[PDB]
């Protein structure tokens, strides 16, 4: 299973990004996906999971900002970042749900996001 992002840059404070992850196989059709970030010399955390029932779930400084969704002919999972703010700038990466809970989790090369002032 391989995972691809793409969707990051620069952007001033309010503005939006859309960040996608091309997945191998059926993964996107058949598994949670979630959404992580980690900003540098911080911890990755969770940032938005999408269920296999299409139930989307985020962290609640995100709440009504971003939303996650996905197009199972494309293989992608999409993270739709609106009124971005400073706090939001990490390296944002896509993976199963459970992949960061387990041992030896295997990442992609993500794709960054920075808010300025």
């Amino acid at each position: 299973v391989q995972l691809v992002e793409s969707g990051g840059g620069l952007v001033q404070a309010g503005g939006s990004l859309r960040l996608s992850c091309v997945v191998s196989g059926s993964a996107v059709s058949d598994y949670a996906m979630g959404w992580y970030r980690q900003a540098p010399g911080k911890q990755r955390e969770l940032v938005a999971a999408i269920y296999n029932s299409g139930r989307t779930n985020y962290v609640d400084s995100v709440k009504g900002r971003f939303t996650i969704s996905k197009d199972n002919a494309k293989k992608t999972v999409y993270l739709q970042m609106n009124s971005l703010k400073p706090e939001d700038t990490a390296d944002y990466f896509c993976n199963l749900l459970g992949a960061t809970t387990m041992s030896n989790a295997v990442w992609g090369q993500g794709t960054q996001v920075t808010v300025s002032s």
